[PDB]
């Protein structure tokens, strides 16, 4: 696409336009039609493990080079190449399938017949799009209009962001009075919008009115938008269409979607490279022994060819065979259900996880907020004991019909119910009408608004202890008692919260008594001061915070009326001033605010999601690094990151600085590092100035520290840390989220978990991994991820480790038996058809597990095995080669040296014990015996035999039937196995594996 430019975008109208929009059509496949087939191609073959499947067979075009038929060189990679093209086809076709469900969500659109239905798939720009209460907003829209009489709406944006809190949004002024939704297709209007790009909490906009005889104006800001992603919290809204598909908010912070290749796969690709290189100096210094005698590139090339069975395709086979078979198990197992495998070729990924980069909402909470502590200073109430603080309540509004605990209880629950910013919205039951239920404060039809999601909890507890808000308004409130009695409130003043004050008040006048009562709640820190003295606020709230609650100081100030008279002169004169309004009106204010009774504290919990805790400390225990990063607020994350045990109960925690240049990043970065054992909390953007200015020292800092929690970060950063992480350790990064904000690094990870969220689905659709919940992830690593690396390492060896042996014994059958002849190639071919009577028991492998699921899950140190790469490295594979290389020997020198007979004779001893050899190795192999094993075993055995009897009638052999062979057989089998099980039992007696114990 060209350069973002800013559009003119008419009202309806989506025809005039100056360019083409894109279509409003989320995508989250590899390939399209025409890109599909050349991808997948260059995918495959980039690698040098295929590359030398391709270019042995293309080698056969010159006649100079053929060796063999043309089909034992195509068939076997014409089936690799079906087997690859179908699943990466399945993958697309799962792909779109599972697009296709958000891109054909039906929304309304006006036209001037009336309200048309329209797809989310089929929306323009310029489109007037009603969105309906808890809908997802389906493109990037100007709020125009909405039906709810307080003139704005809530949205829910955690998809698109990460926030808990509620965004208050303010339709255009001019469209919001227009008598009826219809007249915004009969004005003459316009929105000119900035070019699409990538900040999600800015815009830069105007909306005009032509129609109007005096040109109507407004500038529009973020306040005025509603982007794709985001959910409306209540009422049905109309909006303008700005962006759509790719030109999205939500879309641009979204990279394109890759093909992952895992780390298995590059080392076993870095082990077919090994052979080959010791196949191509092996060559070189047989044509060095001959001294070059001419034309030597052709005989290397013969050797190449005719030893090019040392990188077997079986090995290829085997391995996406075993891929498919590891998907199909998380699939079906029903103790994490509902997980979705879409990167099918990297299970292995999940058993070498060493940083876990997980976002904070939605996936390792609920996004449900609950109160839970109400503490007094000399009594606490909790979950079980808010009985108590009922009949409190009760016995208070009942002895008014018919100090002390009860009044201290009546008047921290009355503040609480008071003091805040809560807006009772009733809706419609069916038979109950919007007014009607307005007007009897129906419980059933009511929901509490709020842009905090403390406050609507604190109200809805209050709610259940008696105390009920049953109404609001820009100057009155109305509290319901036990004894169904409205209280009527007016509020005099109201000071709103702000992140920069951390508290917020209001003053009221209770009308049923005439006494004006100022309120004030908010943190710790700032309240601390502004309450008298005592000496359980400190205390209680650290208590509090410890246990992971956000903990609120509820404080109340009674005022005279000339006090009040005072304070409202003083607060008129500094509000009516034009020359340092803000700072005057902060005089004035926290003038007010002092010497408060402190009434109670408040502990409001963001609920984690099921057995998050556990999860955590078994990946901690594992090995694994877990960092948090959100795109919520400090305090939150903070909170969340106490409450999940993210950080230890008393550990040492670092609140990073607002740093903006490179000198307080150093000076910051030079405190953090003179801690020890010591978690980080950071900011955005001041984890930007560090990644500008100090990238390595931050990361080694950050990678020193017990836990990283980075908060208000945006998916850019996110995908940066992810990609910072994999640059500096060298390891494996697995990102978990369940917001389109999660999508870029979980894409950028080496292993990307995506949670399926409560009103959004692109992390899912756009991850590696699903799952529906966070607790499932322990299990998908430590079982499922653990298996799948051991089961490809050992299958893999095998496999390599029998073509190895192969190799040899045709190698020591060339040099020693004949030299070079016509039924020498024909015993080359026969020793190498044998690996068919072992492909079943290889095959079992696949099966089989060092310990059971439950001692993998309740025993997390035996994944810090797998992170130091133990099933795969250097070390396994000399010891396998060593192994090939005597086991063929053996069997090739002990066929040349007992009987020497024939051709016929030596080759039928030699595949009979290289099969009952390989047959023995894989039972040494086995750790935990399956029954399939044994019947693979057992089935091959038979079908070698059938294949010794079925030959042994027809070609004229009697050679198998003597006591000659068993015995010659047997002496050269056991030579070439009871060493590897004698060494087995001694390894296994001397220096047990850490889980046999
Ligand atoms: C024990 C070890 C001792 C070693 C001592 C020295 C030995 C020297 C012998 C050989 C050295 C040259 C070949 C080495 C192996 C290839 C290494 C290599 O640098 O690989 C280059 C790439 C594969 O890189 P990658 O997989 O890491 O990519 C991952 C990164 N990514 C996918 C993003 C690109 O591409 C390739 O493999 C191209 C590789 C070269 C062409 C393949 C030749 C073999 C194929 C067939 C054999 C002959 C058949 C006839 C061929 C001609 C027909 C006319
Ligand atoms: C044969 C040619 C290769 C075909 C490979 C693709 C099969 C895809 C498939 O067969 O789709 C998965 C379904 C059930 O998937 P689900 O609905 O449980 O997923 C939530 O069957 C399965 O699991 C079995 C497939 C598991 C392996 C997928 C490919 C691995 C490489
Ligand atoms: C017969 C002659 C020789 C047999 C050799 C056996 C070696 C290969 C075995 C592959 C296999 O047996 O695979 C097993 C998996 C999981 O089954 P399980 O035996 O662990 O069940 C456990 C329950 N118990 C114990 C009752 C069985 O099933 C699967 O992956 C099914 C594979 C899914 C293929 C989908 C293709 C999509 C394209
Ligand atoms: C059509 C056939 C496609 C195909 O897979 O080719 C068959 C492959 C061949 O490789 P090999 O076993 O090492 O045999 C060496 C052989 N003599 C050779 O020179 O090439 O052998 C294989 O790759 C077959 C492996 C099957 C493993 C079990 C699959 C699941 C079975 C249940
Ligand atoms: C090379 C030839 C001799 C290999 C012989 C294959 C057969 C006979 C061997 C190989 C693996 C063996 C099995 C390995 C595991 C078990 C489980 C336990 O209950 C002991 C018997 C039993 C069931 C064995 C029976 C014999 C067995 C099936
Ligand atoms: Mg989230």
């Amino acid at each position: 696409g060209g350069e973002a430019r800013p559009r003119t975008v008419w009202l309806g109208h989506p025809e005039k336009r100056d360019q083409r929009y894109p279509r409003n059509v989320i995508n989250n496949q590899k390939y399209n039609f025409f890109t599909f087939l050349p991808g997948v191609l260059f995918n495959q073959f980039k690698y040098f493990f295929n590359l030398y499947f391709l270019l042995l067979a293309c080698s056969q075009f010159v006649p100079e080079m053929r060796l063999g038929a043309l089909y034992t060189y195509w068939v076997p990679l014409g089936f690799v190449l079906a087997v690859t093209v179908i699943r990466e086809a399945v993958e697309e076709i799962r792909c779109y399938v599972r697009d296709k469900e958000v891109n054909s969500q039906v929304y309304s659109r006006l036209t001037a017949r009336g309200t048309v239905k329209v797809k989310s798939s089929n929306i323009q720009v310029g489109d007037l799009i009603i969105v309906e209460k808890n809908q997802r907003v389906p493109a990037d829209m100007i709020f125009l209009r909405t039906s709810e009489k307080n003139g704005s709406c809530f949205l829910r944006t955690d998809q698109l962001d990460g926030e808990t809190d509620w965004k208050l949004r303010l339709p255009v002024a001019c469209t919001q009075r227009l008598p009826t939704a219809a007249d915004l297709l009969q004005i003459r209007s316009y929105v000119y919008a900035e070019e699409p790009n990538i900040d999600i909490h800015n815009f830069v906009g105007t909306f005009t009115r032509e129609d109007s005889d005096p040109p109507i104006s407004e500038s529009l800001s973020i306040e005025n938008t509603l982007w794709a992603g985001t959910v409306v919290a209540s009422g049905t809204v109309v909006g303008v269409v700005l962006y759509t598909g790719r030109e999205l908010r939500s879309v641009m912070n979204t990279s394109n979607p890759r093909s992952k290749i895992g780390l298995f796969d590059l080392e076993v690709n870095c082990l077919t490279k090994i052979l080959f290189g010791a196949l191509v100096v092996v060559s070189l210094v047989m044509v060095a022994l001959q001294h070059f005698a001419g034309r030597w590139y052709l005989q290397i090339i013969r050797f190449l060819l005719l030893f090019s069975n040392i990188i077997p395709i079986s090995l290829r086979v085997n391995l996406d065979m075993g891929k498919i078979v590891y998907s199909w198990v998380i699939r079906r197992d029903s103790k994490i259900p509902g997980t979705v495998v879409r990167s099918s070729t990297i299970p292995e990924q999940l058993g070498r996880i060493s940083y876990l980069l997980t976002d904070k909402t939605g996936t390792l909470t609920q996004n449900e907020m609950i109160f839970k502590r109400l503490h007094l200073g000399t009594v606490a109430y909790g979950l079980d004991s808010m009985d108590e603080v009922q009949s409190h309540i009760f016995s208070i509004y009942t002895q008014q019909s018919q100090r002390t605990m009860s009044s201290r209880v009546h008047e921290a629950v009355k503040a609480i119910a008071l003091c805040h910013n809560v807006t009772p919205v009733y809706e419609s039951n069916g038979v109950t009408d919007q007014a009607e239920a307005e007007k009897q404060y129906e419980d059933s039809c009511r929901v509490y608004q709020a842009s905090s999601p403390d406050e609507v909890a604190l109200v809805q507890w209050t709610e259940s202890v008696g105390l009920t808000l049953v109404g609001r308004d820009q100057s009155s409130m109305q509290l319901r008692t036990p004894g169904d009695q409205i209280l009527n409130f007016t509020i005099l003043q109201i000071f709103p919260f702000t992140y920069e004050s951390k508290r917020m008040g209001i003053i009221v006048r209770d009308e049923s008594t005439g006494e004006i009562t100022f309120y004030m709640k908010g943190a710790d820190v700032v309240m601390a001061g502004i309450v008298q003295y005592n000496d359980w606020l400190e205390e209680e709230c650290g208590n509090m915070a410890r246990e992971g609650l956000r903990v609120l100081v509820v404080a109340k100030k009674s005022l005279a009326e000339e006090q009040y008279q005072d304070f409202e002169a003083r607060y008129v004169q500094a509000k009516l001033s034009v020359h340092d309004r803000s700072l005057k009106v902060a005089t004035v204010i926290e003038s007010l605010e002092m010497e408060m009774e402190l009434l109670c504290l408040t502990g409001v919990e963001d609920q984690l999601q099921a057995d998050v805790r556990p999860t955590l400390e078994t990946l901690r225990n594992a090995g694994i690094k877990v960092w948090m990063l959100t795109g919520d607020k400090l305090e939150t994350a903070t909170c969340t990151a106490k409450n999940a045990h993210l950080v230890t109960r008393n550990q040492d925690i670092h609140v990073f600085r607002l740093v903006t240049n490179r000198g307080e990043a150093h000076l910051e970065l030079n405190a953090f590092r003179r801690k020890h054992d010591c978690a980080l909390v950071i900011s955005g953007d001041s984890l930007e100035v560090c990644l500008k200015y100090y990238e390595y020292e931050f990361m080694e800092l950050a990678c020193q520290c017990p836990a990283v929690v980075c908060c208000r970060c945006a998916p850019t950063q996110k995908a940066q840390i992810v990609r910072l992480l994999q640059e500096r350790t060298g390891k494996l990064t697995c990102a978990v989220g369940d917001g389109g904000n999660d999508v870029s690094m979980i894409q950028e990870s080496d292993c990307g978990v995506g949670v399926e969220g409560k009103e959004g689905k692109q992390a899912s659709l756009a991850a590696d991994f699903s799952i529906t919940q966070f607790k499932h992830l322990g299990r998908l690593l430590m079982v499922h991820g653990r298996n799948s690396y051991k089961r490809s390492a050992a299958l893999s060896q095998f496999v390599i480790h029998r073509s190895l042996c192969i190799s040899t014994m045709q190698a020591v059958f060339s040099s020693v038996f004949y030299f070079a002849s016509v039924p020498l190639y024909q015993g080359f071919l026969i020793i190498g058809y044998s690996t068919i009577y072992t492909m079943f028991p290889v095959f079992s492998l696949v099966l089989d597990k060092d310990v059971k699921s439950e001692v993998a899950m309740l025993y997390p140190e035996l994944y810090k095995d797998l992170l130091k790469g133990r099933p795969l490295s250097y070390k396994t594979f000399l010891i396998w080669v060593l192994i090939s290389i005597y086991q063929g020997s053996t069997i090739m020198y002990g066929a040349l040296l007992l009987f020497e007979s024939e051709f016929v004779h030596i080759v039928a001893i030699s595949f009979t014990s290289l099969i009952l050899t390989e047959l023995l190795m894989v039972a040494l192999t086995i750790q935990t015996w399956h029954w399939l094993m044994t019947v693979a075993e057992l089935l091959s055995l038979a079908c070698y035999i059938a294949s010794l009897v079925f030959l042994h009638e027809f070609i004229d052999v009697y050679f198998i039937a003597t006591l000659s062979f068993l015995w010659k057989v047997s002496v050269i089998t056991l030579v070439s196995c009871l060493p590897l099980y004698v060494l087995k039992y001694l390894r296994r007696r001397f220096s047990p594996p850490s889980y046999s114990k």
